[PDB]
């Protein structure tokens, strides 16, 4: 159910616990949270065979009076669960007169984290919430966010096609995915711009340019084809920047033909207007 | 109202921002909480005079910055977390009349996110525990969603302020053998208290008594017990005004019911007293 916090009396508190008893109380804090727990007048015993409060994978089993040394006394230390569920167990054997010739009990209190905080043991072995770029530590679970562009559909894990990234402004910057790091392969991209009618576009490339090339046949691996006003104007590849050009039109289409194994760095560009 | 999370767009996003503009968006997450905020394509400038985004917590200046992302020496913010002291967040967006720098006329804007992570004053204590308002607990406290409350001494529950953790009205005991001590042994006793601990055993028995060490009640050596008094009423009548440093001796009650009473001074130096009782 819905449990902010609560109090667990050992049954009959503060009147002593009845001997011969084993009752379990189970916390169910809201799912996706961690529980907190603090306070113990019971019978000490080495290893707590006589009496013990078993509490949780297993946290511990202890017994004993508060200010008593060599009685395994638990105290008031915090201990957080990994998941939404907490488990208490109370066991008192038949004798509260152990070490005989004839204990009140215990009254405690109970009350979240995010796997982006420290990636407990690994990122790809537990049920994968992790993200390559980043994630956020919030109250109410955890969601993801990546390097800007598309918003990584429903799973929010992967950080994702180039259908139409739109741009209808005069001058802008366009870079390949994740520049200057190695470019992503196996992509058929289209960057299209239709500028306000009555202009041509002045173009100026930048370095280091990087597309894996072949010096015997130009651009078998990757291709960078440029379609002007509806027609083909160049298949570029290599490492050194091609020279500046003028379009003489008000609208264009750019496309990217990449390989299936990326070693190179990429390509970055700038475009301006002139009347 | 009810605000889990949300995003603050520079007006007209992703289309560029209109110059001559100053719009302020204020987060009001539920009270008793903190806001968290992370992401910026704006105009860099030394000191962010041209354009700047001015942002602050409860009642304190966080910062004012600007500049493009991969730009050094532009005071660029990034996506770093910054938590408020309080429940209310304050964003301010300022654009001067000129974004047209280098003869190279223009920035998309900014699209951010804010959350409502709780705060629990039992987690830490900024500079001290006794200097911040309503010091909720001396002993311990609890870290919960919606603030923090306290509780002490499994008897009474620390009246209205829920700060102090203090009275001995009637602490009852109807068991055979038990241990009784002054409050907070072996440490020094609280003075100025009129306490009454009484026990009535099932009829047909007497009670054997055995003190424990070291006994301590502030005394005077010429006339006994001026500051503190330890008066003991058996079967309804008085049996002793005891004080000093050495333990009194064992006794036999000869009754099925008794009454204890304690007269404290208003200044404690001693430690206290501990005892054990059995049946016959
Ligand atoms: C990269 O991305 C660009 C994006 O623009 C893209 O260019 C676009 O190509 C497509 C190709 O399908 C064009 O779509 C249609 O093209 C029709 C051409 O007709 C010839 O070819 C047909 C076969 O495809 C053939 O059947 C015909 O007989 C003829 O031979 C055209 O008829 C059609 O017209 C509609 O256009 C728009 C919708 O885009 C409608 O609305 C108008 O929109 C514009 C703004 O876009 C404006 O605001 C107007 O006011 C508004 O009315 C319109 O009413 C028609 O119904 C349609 O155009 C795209 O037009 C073309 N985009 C352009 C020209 O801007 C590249 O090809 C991509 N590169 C790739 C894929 O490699
Ligand atoms: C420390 O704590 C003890 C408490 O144990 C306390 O002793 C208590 O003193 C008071 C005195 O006010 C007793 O209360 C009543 O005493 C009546 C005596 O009557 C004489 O004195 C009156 C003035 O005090 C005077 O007006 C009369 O005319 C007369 O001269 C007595 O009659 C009365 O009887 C009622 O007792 C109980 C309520 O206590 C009633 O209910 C019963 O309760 C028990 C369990 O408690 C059980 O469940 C029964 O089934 C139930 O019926 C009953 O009906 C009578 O009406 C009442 O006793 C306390 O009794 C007395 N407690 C004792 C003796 O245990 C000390 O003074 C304290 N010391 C401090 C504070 O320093
Ligand atoms: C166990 O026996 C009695 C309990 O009646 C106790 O007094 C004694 O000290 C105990 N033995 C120990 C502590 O060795
Ligand atoms: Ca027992
Ligand atoms: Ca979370
Ligand atoms: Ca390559
Ligand atoms: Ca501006
Ligand atoms: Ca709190
Ligand atoms: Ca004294
Ligand atoms: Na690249
Ligand atoms: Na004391």
């Amino acid at each position: 159910p819905q449990k902010l916090f609560g109090e667990v009396t050992s049954p009959l508190f503060p009147k002593p616990y009845p001997n011969n008893f084993e009752t379990t109380t189970v916390i169910t804090v809201p799912t996706g949270y961690r529980v907190k727990l603090v306070f113990f007048d019971l019978e000490p015993s080495e290893g707590c065979f006589y009496d013990y409060v078993k509490i949780s994978k297993s946290l511990g089993r202890f017994c004993g009076q508060l200010g008593s040394p060599l009685g395994n006394p638990p105290g008031k230390k915090e201990f957080m669960s990994q998941g939404n569920k907490m488990l208490l167990t109370f066991h008192t054997d038949f004798s509260n007169e152990e070490n005989g010739t004839i204990y009140k009990g215990f009254l405690a209190y109970y009350q979240d984290l995010d796997e982006c905080a420290s990636r407990s043991k690994s990122g790809e072995e537990d049920p994968q919430p992790q993200c390559q770029h980043l994630c956020h530590n919030y109250v109410g679970g955890y969601f993801c966010s990546c390097r800007p562009g598309y918003e990584l559909q429903e799973d929010t894990h992967s950080c994702q096609e180039c259908s139409s990234e739109l741009y209808t402004e005069a001058s802008g910057y366009i870079s390949s995915l994740e520049y200057p790091r190695s470019y992503p392969p196996d992509l058929r991209c289209n960057y299209s711009i239709r500028v306000e009618r009555g202009l041509t576009l002045h173009l100026k490339f930048l370095e280091p340019f990087d597309i894996d090339d072949h010096q015997q046949v130009h651009c078998p691996y990757d291709q960078l084809q440029i379609y002007a006003n509806g027609k083909n104007i160049g298949e570029f590849c290599g490492k050194q920047r091609p020279p500046d050009l003028d379009t003489s039109s008000n609208a264009v289409d750019l496309l990217f033909f990449t390989d299936e194994s990326g070693d190179s760095r990429g390509w970055k560009l700038r475009y301006t207007t002139e009347i």
